[PDB]
């Protein structure tokens, strides 16, 4: 592998078994992305068809709200993921920009490929819902202190 | 056989009528009546609930004794507090009943004994885990603004 690859298929592997013909396979999916502290890579607006993997560093979703203020839904630290899921999924104009907040070192993925790798590799079913599972209890949370 | 909730997975994964009996005995028919609390905040959360028929809230109690909802689910939908299911420890909401509803339960230990029974199940819940975060991302955007 790399450094990068290796991080997500441990990950995986946490989770899930996987060959290491799956991994090769995983791999060739999600690209290397690294990038300074303070990069957008997600606008408001902007078609979503990217899925983030945090290898090293953070990532932040943020709106603008009517007073033109930056407002941080949530943050997303090594081995958890990040996207404008309603947007991703639905193929749609994002309602969120996402933002490094560290130097990051990301993996990739689009939807179209994600769907391809479900497809491909079935077990990695039980590692997202494991992932969205954890993602959703995450946001629970957020909601009660947001109400706060 | 829980027809309504063999019928919603059947929307995303293909259940043999085998199968949809195997995974239909790990669940129990609940029917209560609307503003029944089913979990307190402090209660160790053991259950996930599938609405057949009704409406659940999530909602916790502030320091000042005023219930914040945070949280519907409606017919065909799950609800748990799910941080506290997942950790199995005492939750933080409140889960009661808004109208009078028919529900399927399920404890996390049956929830995992059953995703290994039926793995067909792992991408049924990826993607209803997936749509609930997804709604919950878009949730906390317009409840600052709207």
């Amino acid at each position: 592998s790399n450094a990068m690859h290796t991080a997500l298929i441990n990950h995986i592997r946490k989770f899930i078994f996987l060959t290491d013909e799956d991994a090769g396979t995983l791999s060739a999916f999600f690209q290397l992305k690294k990038v300074r502290k303070k990069e957008t890579l997600l606008k408001t607006g902007e078609i979503c068809r990217i899925n983030y993997f945090v290898v090293k560093g953070c990532l932040r979703l943020f709106f603008i709200d009517e007073k033109g203020i930056e407002q941080t839904t949530q943050f997303a630290i090594e081995n958890w993921w990040l996207s404008d899921y309603m947007a991703f999924q639905k193929q749609q104009p994002a309602d969120f920009y996402i933002q490094s907040v560290e130097n990051c070192e990301l993996l990739s993925i689009t939807y179209t490929e994600q769907e391809n790798l479900f497809e491909r590799i079935p077990a990695l079913e039980r590692y997202f819902r494991l992932v969205y599972q954890k993602s959703f209890a995450a946001a629970q949370l957020r909601s009660k202190f947001q109400h706060m």
